[PDB]
């Protein structure tokens, strides 16, 4: 098990901020950018190009911060510094719905497993729950973060209906999805938080940001498990879909940790400051890790023995 650079995706004119993949369309991936667009890529996989831009999703009036695809792979949900969310029909490449409610930049978006619910985190310090019709059903304002909410994620475990969030208040908050009331405050971080991610079984949550420590929290028990040293600002986190791996975009490199031995499997670097990695997303088959950078490129990392 070792990763190598297979290729790059050139098209964006600004930083790549997020990457989204779908099991229904393995030859198609989405990327969010500071160039205000989301690019739909066509994965060609040839001697000249790994992928090519198929379509560009335009409409947001500022940096696109987050992008996620629906379970059927037919729709995309984006968030932007314009203070709105947008639902996109992938076939037409059109916005079908605008989500107006946040009073500041939207930093994070997410679809619930059933795709019936939508969450957003914003610079306005609130977490908003919406339906697919752009109606805000709930605003979490109170026992909420006292600073910018940088990331909001759902857990795939239906027995413990939960939303996880992190913010610039250095806290990780676990919310009961049924009543939208605080379940747990996870104290430990010494710096602002950029990201939170939930494992495929919904038992683990990894948080990261400024302090460079990837902290693992048990969602079932409501307790800290262990911490992994990222040794640089953590910009993004994701668990492998098919491996017991935790991936962190630590400054310019990508640190891959084996959760069994709590050890580095690999560290993916490019060879005055180098491009910083901002986003990570595993392909449908879990053999390809796509990563976004501050040099506007998407780098394609492939699993090889």
């Amino acid at each position: 098990e070792q990763m190598t650079l297979r290729g790059t995706l050139k098209g964006h004119n600004g930083w790549v901020t997020q990457i989204a993949t779908t099991p229904q369309f393995p030859d198609m991936i989405l990327s969010a950018s500071r160039d205000k667009t989301i690019i739909m890529w066509k994965l060609t996989r040839d001697e000249t190009n790994y992928g090519i831009p198929q379509r560009a999703l335009r409409g947001h009036s500022h940096f696109v911060s987050d992008v996620v695809i629906s379970s059927d792979g037919q729709f995309a949900l984006s968030g932007s510094w314009d203070g709105t969310l947008r639902l996109w029909d992938l076939t037409t490449g059109t916005t079908t719905r605008r989500f107006v409610g946040h009073t500041k930049d939207v930093l994070s978006v997410a679809f619930s497993s059933d795709n019936r619910q939508i969450v957003s985190g914003s610079r306005d310090k609130t977490i908003k729950l919406w339906n697919t019709l752009g109606v805000c059903k709930y605003t979490v304002q109170d026992e909420s973060h006292s600073e910018w909410v940088s990331c909001v994620r759902f857990s795939p475990n239906s027995s413990n209906p939960i939303i996880v969030s992190c913010g610039w208040d250095k806290l990780v908050k676990v919310w009961n999805l049924a009543n939208c009331k605080l379940k747990t405050n996870h104290i430990g971080h010494t710096g602002y938080l950029n990201t939170v991610t939930v494992s495929p079984d919904g038992s683990l949550c990894a948080s990261g940001g400024k302090d460079g420590q990837a902290m693992l929290w048990d969602l079932n028990e409501g307790k800290h498990l262990y911490t992994l040293d990222g040794g640089d600002i953590i910009n993004a986190l994701c668990f492998s879909p098919n491996r017991y791996w935790l991936c962190a975009a630590t400054g310019p490199s990508i640190k891959i940790w084996d959760l069994e031995g709590k050890i580095i499997v690999d560290e993916l670097k490019q060879e005055a400051e180098p491009p910083q990695c901002t986003s990570l997303a595993w392909s449908a088959d879990g053999q390809t890790l796509f990563a976004g950078y501050t040099d506007n490129l998407v780098r394609v990392w492939q699993v090889t023995i």
